[PDB]
Parts: C-alpha cells; sequence; structure tokens
C-alpha cells in the first residue's frame, strides 16, 4: 500500500465545474465537493505548500485561488487576479512565489506574484510566443521552459528572484518543423526533460546539460501505434516519481501510450497502448505512481487505472462521472 491520503481535482469547463474526490490507497474515489466556477476553468495547479489550488478561468481572464481545507481537500474561493490572455496552462516556480500562465490565444506567458498565497497584479508579460502552450520551471528554478506550439520551439527564459523573465542565450531549442511542442515534464533526477509534440504525436527527450554545458535533444519517439494513419493530436505527458514509467495521450486515437524510462532517464521505449476515455486531453498520476487518472473530454468521465508490473501497463479499476468536457486532473497528497 502507498499508505497515502490523497485528493483528485478535475476541471470540467463545459459545465463550469471543478470536482473534488478523495482517493484512498486502494484506488477508490469518493466525491467530496462540486464547485461552480465563475466561468470555464481549464488549467489547475496545487501550490507547493498545498494551501491553495490555482486555476485559470475565461472569459474573464484570471487566475483564481481556492484555499484547500487540509483534512478533506475541499475548496473555498479566496482570491483572484487578472491575466493578459485566456489561460491555457498554469504552474508555479519551485518555491511557490509566482504563478506562471501560458496563453495560447494571446501568444504570451505572464507572471503573477503570490502574497500570502493570494495572486496579485501581473508583474510581466512576454508576448510574441505564437501558440504558447505551457510554462515549465526547470528543476533548478533558474529557467522557464515555454513551448510555443506554432513556432516549433521551446523558449528559454531566466527567472529572476523578483519574478521577471528574459531570454537566455540560446533563446530557444527547436523541434522538427510542424511538431507543435505543447506540454512537458522533467525527470525526477533533474537531468532530462520530455516534451510532447501535439501535431506529430511525438516525444522529444531533452538533456538539460550535456558535457559542453548545452541543452540537446537526445531522442525523438513516435507515440502512435505503427498502424495509425489518423490526424495526430497529442496532449498531455507525465512521469512517475520513481522515474520508471512515462505516459502520453492522443486525443484522436483516445489512447495512453506507455513508455519505459531507462535508469538514467535518457532513453524511452514504447511498452504498450491503452485505450482510454474518449478524447483524452488531460490526465495525471497520483503521488505514489501506483495510479493513473484520465479524463475523457468526450466521455465526461474519469477512469482510474492501476500501474502494474515492470512495464507499467494500465489496468482499469474504476470509472467516475464528472462534469462536461473534463480536460485537467491534478492529485494532492496530504
Ligand atoms: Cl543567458
Ligand atoms: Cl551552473
Amino acid at each position: 500500500s502507498n499508505a497515502m491520503k490523497q485528493t483528485v481535482y478535475t476541471a470540467s469547463p463545459e459545465s463550469q465545474q471543478i470536482h473534488v474526490w478523495s482517493l484512498e490507497a486502494d484506488g477508490k474515489l469518493t466525491l467530496v465537493q462540486v464547485v461552480d466556477a465563475p466561468g470555464q476553468v481549464q488549467p489547475m495547479v496545487v501550490s507547493p505548500n498545498k494551501e491553495f489550488l490555482y486555476v485559470g478561468v475565461r472569459p474573464e481572464f484570471r487566475v483564481l485561488a481556492y484555499r484547500i481545507t487540509p483534512d478533506n481537500g475541499a475548496l473555498t474561493f479566496a482570491g483572484e487576479a487578472a491575466l493578459p490572455g485566456s489561460p491555457t496552462h498554469i504552474s508555479t516556480d519551485r518555491h511557490g512565489r509566482f504563478v506562471f500562465s501560458a496563453s495560447y490565444n494571446q501568444g504570451c506567458v505572464s507572471v503573477t506574484p503570490l502574497h500570502d498565497g493570494l495572486p496579485g497584479e501581473t508583474i510581466t508579460v512576454v508576448e510574441g510566443l505564437e501558440g504558447c502552450h505551457s510554462a515549465n520551471i526547470s528543476p533548478d528554478n533558474r529557467t522557464l521552459w515555454v513551448p510555443a506550439l506554432k513556432q516549433d520551439r521551446i523558449c528559454l527564459f531566466t527567472l529572476s528572484d523578483d519574478g521577471f523573465l528574459s531570454a537566455q542565450e540560446p533563446a530557444e531549442v527547436t523541434t522538427v518543423e510542424g511538431a507543435g511542442p505543447r506540454h512537458m515534464v522533467f525527470h525526477p533526477n533533474q537531468q532530462y526533460g520530455y516534451c510532447v509534440n501535439e501535431l506529430n504525436s511525438s516525444i522529444d527527450v531533452w538533456e538539460l546539460k550535456d558535457p559542453k554545458g548545452n541543452i540537446e535533444c537526445v531522442q525523438t519517439l513516435d507515440m502512435m501505434p505503427p498502424d495509425f494513419s489518423g490526424v495526430r493530436w497529442a496532449a498531455d505527458i507525465h512521469i512517475t516519481p520513481d522515474g520508471r514509467h512515462l505516459y502520453a495521450c492522443d486525443r484522436t486515437a483516445s489512447i495512453i501510450t506507455v513508455f519505459s524510462v531507462s535508469e538514467d532517464g535518457s532513453v524511452l521505449a514504447v511498452e504498450g497502448y491503452q485505450p482510454t476515455e474518449t478524447q483524452p486531453r488531460g490526465f495525471n498520476l497520483d503521488h505514489s505512481g501506483k495510479y493513473l487518472i484520465a479524463a475523457g473530454q468526450k466521455s465526461h468521465h474519469i477512469a482510474v487505472y492501476d500501474i502494474v508490473g515492470e512495464q507499467g501497463l494500465l489496468q482499469e479499476k474504476g470509472r467516475y462521472a464528472v462534469g462536461q468536457g473534463p480536460m485537467w486532473v491534478v492529485v494532492n497528497a496530504h
């Protein structure tokens, strides 16, 4: 048993709801709360100190702060701040002092300061990042990695102590033409990053510091079955905290591709394909890495899977109704 007590948060923008579930060590979910958001909530992130759930809402572009009740993970609206564009992805720095928002439509990444955990007036906005789709702080907290999907690049910005962003040298790393870099995760060992490319459903493995001190792409892998000929539409990517397994999903095929991760994190290998909730845009892993929770944007349900064996293949355990068009999942241990 993972001996953990956890909460699962899901975003259902088409019904303007956030669902809160208690997740027991045995994988069973129980509904804790349903929140009516003041608009369509899409991205969500738990603060590093676990006091808040920060979420992105439209059409009144904002990051909303919901205070988390420690015992059961329930939410209470606590504050908000305006954003310069519709939030596509939300995250924080390693120390929970800033919220980063990537806006696809406004092609920008912005920084929101936190004061006693509450979001304040935007302190900077970096525009000109067409298709800006995520902002991902490096393991060492110095560099914000920002996929610009329509520019086939991941922009690299130094984050100052005061929350400002400015281009590094080099200012970016590039993907193959038309790949459409979207979401990424870093290996727990802090040495590699993994980016899922939407438009060609591929995963790029990025070495963060090679012997010359440079960032290099050291592997590119197709996440689709060899017999796939449809429209590639990849979405999310997550790695288990034990570093053994990596998962990515495609919205057209409605699959989660299962990858093994070499011991040093430098090599991925496809282990299998798991049919999942229809049109999976968002999923996540629990804090133990024993469970994967996937949302179906066209199923209106989440599915809980056991992660099993040395390959990390998935075995469905349960299925739960959420709101309409669920597309974001996060899990908090407490
Ligand atoms: Cl630099
Ligand atoms: Cl250094």
